[PDB]
C-alpha cells in the first residue's frame, strides 16, 4: 500500500520512469492487489497503452468483480480492445493476400529447438540434415532432436496439410512419434503416465489426458473453432496442447507444429517463434495460465506479421 | 566335366595324393552342387580323415535329391546315430564348462559389455570401433566424422540389452510377441522410430532367401512364440534351443531392419534364462556365420547349431581363463 501511494505521488508530480518502477514493485509484492491494478491501468492509459490498461482492469475484476473503479473502466475499454484486436488481424489478412500473390526449412528447425535449450547452430543443423553425419563435440540427443523435427515436419507437409477431413488424435501422436522418436523411442507417440509440475503449472493427471485430448481434437473440428480467425484458432490450439501437456517431453515442439498445420490449412505461411522471444513466449503462457489468453493470442499475431514482413521483402 | 572331375578325384584317392583329391572333389561340387555321386564319394573320402560330421552332412545332402541312392542310404543309416552321439558329447563338454564358470567375474563380464555391442553391430556392417562405442555410451556425445545412423545403432543396442537384463531375464512366465517387439523398438528406435517395434509390410529378398510375405508374418510369429513356450523347446538342450530360435527369427525376417540384432538378443535371453552367460558371434566369423545360415536354408540346421555351440565354448573358455 505504501509503494502504491508512493507511485501516485510521483505520477502527480511528473516522474513517469520512477512511477512505473514503484507500480511494478507493488504488484511484485502482491500480484492480486485490486487497487494497484486499477491505478496502474489508468496510469498506462496516459502512455496510450489501452491493451495493457484493459488487461489490468480485467485482472482486477477476476479478484474483486464488483470493484467500482475497475468496472467503470473495464466496461469502456472492453469493446475498444475487441476492435483494436480485430483491426490488427485485418492488417495481417491484407499482408497474407500480398504474400499469397507473390533455406527457411532449417531456420524454423533452428528456432523451435533453440527456444527449448538446444545449442546447435543453423550451419550445424544444415550439416546434420544434408549429410546425415554427426557434428563434432555436440550431444547425440541435441542432434536427434533436429532429425526428429525434420521427420515430423516432412510428414506434416506430405500427409496432413493438403489432406481432406478432420484432424485425429492419431495425427497428434504420429507427429510426436517423429518429434521425440530419435531421442526417446520408448515414450514417443504415447501419452504421459505420471503426474508432474511444469514450472508453476500442474497439468491434468495422466488418467484424464486421453479424455482431455479427445475433447481438444473435438474442439479442433468444431464449427466454433472454424468461425474464429485463423491466427486466434492457431494460437488457442497451441496454448491448449501446452496446458494439457500430454507427453513427458516434446509438448512445445508438437504444439508449435500443430499451430502451423492450422495456419497452413488456412492459407497462411508457417510461423516461427524466435529463440530471442523465449522469455516473452513464457511470459504470455504464464498470463494465459493465470486467466487471460489474449496476450498470448497477440504474441502469436505479432509472430505472424513478422513472418509475413520477411516474406514481403520480395517483389 | 563334373563326372570327369569326380573320376579324376577317385584316381588320386586310390593312388594316394589326398591334397589333389580334395581340390578335384570340391571342383565337381562347385560345377554341380546337387551331384549325388560326388557327395557320397566325397563323404567316404572325408571319413578317412576322421571327419564323420562332414561325411553325414554330405550323405544327408545326397539323399535330399535322390532318397533311394543305395551307397548314400547304406552310409547315412550308419552315420545318423553316430553324429547324434558326437553332438550330444560336445554339449556335455559345454555343460561341464558352464558348471566350472558357476564355481572379478562381475567386473570382467561388464568389461566385455561394450565388446558384445561392437561385434553385433560390426557383423551387420557398422564401421565404429570399440573405443568409439565406449565414447558414445559413456559420454553420450558424438564421435567425429561418423554417421548418426551408425551411432544411433549403438545407442539402441545398449537400450535393448539394458531392458532385457532389467525386465525380461529374471521375469517369470512365457515369452510374448510384445517382448520381441519391445526389444526391436529399442534396437531400431533411435535409427528408425517409424518402423521400430512393428512388423515388415513389404516383401524383400535377403541374400538368396525369400522370407514369408508380410501378410503371413504375424501368423508365423504367433507360431514361433508358441514354439518358444512349448514343452518340445524346453526338452531341447539350451544351446540347441537358443540356436534354433536365432535361426527361425532370421528365417521369418519380421522387421525391415534389425533382424540379426534382435535374433542374437533373443538367443542370449534364452541362454541367460538357462544359466548360461551371454554369447558373442565375433565380427571375424561374419562369413562362417552366413555360411551356416545358408546351409540351414538349404535344408540342414545342424552346422548352425554346431556353430552356436562352438561360440558358447569359446565364450566359456574366455570366462574360465580370465578368472585364472
Amino acid at each position: 500500500r505504501a509503494a502504491l501511494n508512493q507511485a501516485l505521488e510521483m505520477k502527480r508530480q511528473g516522474k513517469r520512469e520512477k512511477a512505473q518502477k514503484l507500480f511494478m514493485h507493488a504488484l511484485k509484492m502482491d500480484p492480486d492487489f485490486v487497487d494497484a491494478l486499477t491505478e496502474f491501468g489508468i496510469f498506462s492509459e496516459e502512455d496510450k497503452d489501452i491493451i495493457q490498461a484493459d488487461y489490468l482492469y480485467t485482472r482486477a475484476l477476476t479478484i474483486s468483480p464488483y470493484h467500482e473503479k475497475a468496472l467503470v473502466n473495464r466496461d469502456r475499454t472492453l469493446p475498444l480492445v475487441e476492435e483494436i484486436d480485430q483491426r490488427y488481424f485485418s492488417i495481417i489478412d491484407s499482408k497474407v493476400k500480398k504474400v499469397m500473390s507473390i533455406e527457411t526449412y532449417y531456420h524454423h528447425i533452428y528456432h523451435t529447438v533453440a527456444i527449448e535449450g538446444n545449442t546447435l547452430t543453423l550451419s550445424e543443423i544444415r550439416h546434420i540434415l544434408e549429410t546425415r553425419y554427426a557434428v563434432p563435440g555436440k550431444s547425440l540427443e541435441e542432434q536427434n532432436e533436429v532429425i526428429g523435427m525434420h521427420a515430423a515436419m516432412k510428414y506434416i507437409n506430405t500427409t496432413l496439410v493438403s489432406r481432406i477431413g478432420s484432424v485425429t488424435i492419431s495425427d497428434v501422436l504420429e507427429i510426436h512419434r517423429r518429434v521425440l522418436g530419435y531421442v526417446d523411442p520408448v515414450e514417443a507417440g504415447r501419452f504421459r503416465t505420471t503426474q508432474v509440475l511444469v514450472g508453476h503449472h500442474i497439468p491434468p493427471h495422466p488418467q484424464d489426458v486421453e479424455k482431455q485430448m479427445q475433447e481438444f481434437v473435438q474442439w479442433l473440428n468444431s464449427e466454433e473453432a472454424m468461425n474464429l480467425h485463423p491466427v486466434e484458432f492457431a494460437a488457442l490450439a497451441h496454448y491448449k496442447l501446452v496446458y494439457i501437456h500430454p507427453f513427458i517431453d516434446g509438448n512445445g515442439r508438437t504444439s508449435r507444429l500443430l499451430m502451423n498445420l492450422i495456419l497452413m490449412q488456412a492459407g497462411y505461411p508457417p510461423i516461427t517463434i524466435r529463440k530471442e522471444q523465449r522469455s516473452d513466449y513464457y511470459h504470455v503462457l504464464e498470463a494465459a495460465n493465470e486467466g487471460d489468453v489474449r496476450p498470448f493470442i497477440r504474441f502469436i499475431a505479432k509472430c505472424t506479421e513478422t513472418t509475413l514482413d520477411t516474406l514481403l521483402f520480395a517483389t
